[PDB]
């Protein structure tokens, strides 16, 4: 029925409460927002690296009964140093006198906790390992949703799908703060932050439903997105992650059209002992993705957007494409110099694909220029070489350098 008794969102280069139900919003000077979608708040661990909300004092939490939830998204950057181990800081605070809720991080975590005016204290903890080849959680946006109900559970969902519930019926009365503080507080790492987006307060337990909805619409998924879960960009570097198999990396053995992409490994591993150890990212031939069809002036690729796809080897730009008229449904792909490309087969269809685990996964359908389909990009044995073919696995991740990653990039 009702909306959200806070909701919170960039509008015209004020952070403000959609709701009206904040006297008022608070940014500190080292508050940072993403340019390209600026509803993308870093938080940075210095003293004036915070936004405070101050509620209206009828919206204050304090109550035996009553339910409510929170919702929002968060980046939360790989734990590199030891220094990040058994330290829990908050973010997101609204205690007063040892009694409210507070969302808190730890090393592979996200917790949130209550606690009562007799501190009795309840916590739901979404715990995420460092140590996984991929991980769906590290330095990707993620949705949270968290719900209480007084009688019975607290619930903690991640992308819309339930993690932990733990009971909270034996709390009496939480009198939590007249003020929402979203600050790193009490983290040891020097270097850490958080990126944060579309905070929501609730005053209601949020169903099964509801959550999946606020996940869809919250998503964006008119535009596409690259591995971080930030928009997918025209005149970008990306390296490319193959879903179907993730231990190997995109590789040109020669350009022009007698040559071929492929699929060759081990990508390896990126570590620090006992802190992480997981696959290399910053592997293989980079895409860039360019401008055909997009009459759209900024840089940000939208799902049904028809694009070339260039490919850099040796720091220079070539064509992806094919010659259809190849014996075989398996279309071979080559990377070509941008010249004669001539009238072979190079617009790609960016197509986002729906389903319900790991987010952000893009396809790539192969068009001649009559605008017929080839087929999606995937890839092929032919005497084992995995080449790149279109054809009627094609699920496939974007991957720019970035700072949350931590990863040293060779080529």
């Amino acid at each position: 029925m009702d909306t959200s008794i806070l909701n919170l969102r960039y509008e015209s280069n004020h952070l403000i409460d959609l709701s009206r139900y904040a006297s008022k919003i608070n940014i500190g000077s080292k508050v940072n927002f993403d340019p390209i979608d600026k509803n993308q708040i870093q938080l940075f661990n210095l003293e004036s690296s915070k936004i405070e909300v101050i509620l209206k004092n009828a919206i204050v939490y304090n109550s035996m009964y009553e339910n409510f939830s929170t919702s929002f998204w968060i980046r939360i950057p790989k734990y590199f140093n030891s220094i990040s181990l058994n330290n829990e800081y908050t973010i997101i605070n609204c205690m007063e006198n040892n009694s409210g809720w507070k969302v808190s991080l730890n090393y592979g975590e996200i917790i949130w906790t209550l606690q009562d005016t007799q501190e009795i204290k309840q916590r739901v903890v979404f715990k995420y390992s460092q140590m996984i080849n991929i991980s769906d959680y590290i330095n990707r946006w993620i949705f949270v949703t968290i719900t209480n109900n007084r009688l019975n559970n607290s619930k903690i969902y991640i992308n819309g799908r339930l993690i932990d519930q733990k009971p909270i019926s034996n709390l009496g009365n939480i009198h939590a703060s007249n003020n929402i503080m979203f600050k790193l507080d009490g983290c040891r790492d020097t270097h850490r932050y958080i990126w944060i987006k579309y905070f929501n307060l609730f005053d209601k337990e949020l169903n099964e439903k509801e959550i999946k909805d606020l996940y869809d619409n919250q998503s964006n998924s008119g535009i596409l997105k690259d591995f971080w879960g930030d928009y997918l960009q025209y005149d970008k570097p990306y390296y490319m992650l193959n879903l179907y198999d993730p231990n190997k990396y995109v590789d040109v053995n020669n350009v022009g059209i007698r040559g071929y992409m492929y699929l060759k490994g081990p990508r390896g591993s990126v570590m620090t002992t006992n802190i992480y150890l997981n696959s290399s990212l910053y592997r293989g031939t980079k895409f860039i993705i360019k401008k055909y069809a997009s009459g759209n002036k900024d840089n940000i690729v939208r799902n049904n957007d028809r694009v070339y796809i260039n490919v850099v080897v040796k720091n220079k730009e070539y064509r992806l494409a094919t010659n259809a008229s190849q014996a075989g449904v398996e279309k071979i792909l080559s990377a070509l110099e941008i010249p004669d490309v001539g009238n072979l087969s190079q617009v790609v269809v960016m197509k986002s694909k729906n389903d319900q685990g790991i987010t952000n996964k893009c396809k790539m359908n192969l068009q001649d220029n009559n605008g017929n389909d080839i087929g999606f990009i995937g890839f092929h044995q032919f005497n084992n070489i995995a080449k790149l073919v279109a054809s009627n696995g094609c699920s496939w991740e974007f991957i720019p350098v970035d700072d949350g990653w931590g990863e040293r990039p060779l080529q």
